[PDB]
């Protein structure tokens, strides 16, 4: 139950950009979720910062927050966007859109 | 009160490390503590994914979690440690052990 990408289907009009966004409707973003406690995984590839902060906050819970399950690596998507001018426009590489990895930082 | 590097005195001691590290008995880590919450500060910069999860965060509280004040850029430190035969030696640039940057991811 350590750090990885779940699913995360995220609309459009429910985060109020329907306004600039003509399509899709949804689309799937992912997110990170889980924990950067020991014994780690073989793959969160976790930061020496991490490491230490996680052994510090064990040592110490109530002064030190934990270490974090965030994305490591985004990808992009891409969008159908009314321009400024207001014609229906392509934007190719939407980047920063959906997790390609995770992991503790 | 938003995401930005808070000091963090680390004791090697403390984290079970001085038995590989002879010198410094503490170093400054730093952590990145605050808030990803709109409305953001100048200087988080967030990535995409982050700012979408947090809308979907604000309209979903109990099924999708806020994005995550982490550390977005790692600094070395120097550190002596005595090496598998057993001698001090130097680390001279031991990656990832400070914040350099916080940010929202
Ligand atoms: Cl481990
Ligand atoms: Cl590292
Ligand atoms: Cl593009
Ligand atoms: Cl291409
Ligand atoms: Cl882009
Ligand atoms: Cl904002
Ligand atoms: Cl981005
Ligand atoms: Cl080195
Ligand atoms: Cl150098
Ligand atoms: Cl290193
Ligand atoms: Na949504
Ligand atoms: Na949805
Ligand atoms: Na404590
Ligand atoms: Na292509
Ligand atoms: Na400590
Ligand atoms: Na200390
Ligand atoms: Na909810
Ligand atoms: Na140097």
């Amino acid at each position: 139950s350590h750090c990885q990408k779940t699913s995360l289907r995220v609309n459009f009009e429910d985060i109020g950009w329907d306004s600039w966004i003509i399509a899709p409707k949804e689309y799937e973003a992912y997110e990170c979720k889980g924990g950067c406690f020991f014994p780690l995984a073989d793959d969160v590839t976790p930061t020496k910062h991490a490491i230490v902060q996680t052994l510090v906050h064990l040592k110490f819970p109530t002064k030190v927050g934990k270490a974090c399950c965030v994305p490591t690596k985004l990808s992009p998507i891409s969008v159908l966007y009314k321009d400024d001018m207001g014609v229906p426009t392509l934007k190719y590489h939407y980047e920063g859109m959906s997790v390609a990895e995770c992991g503790c930082r």
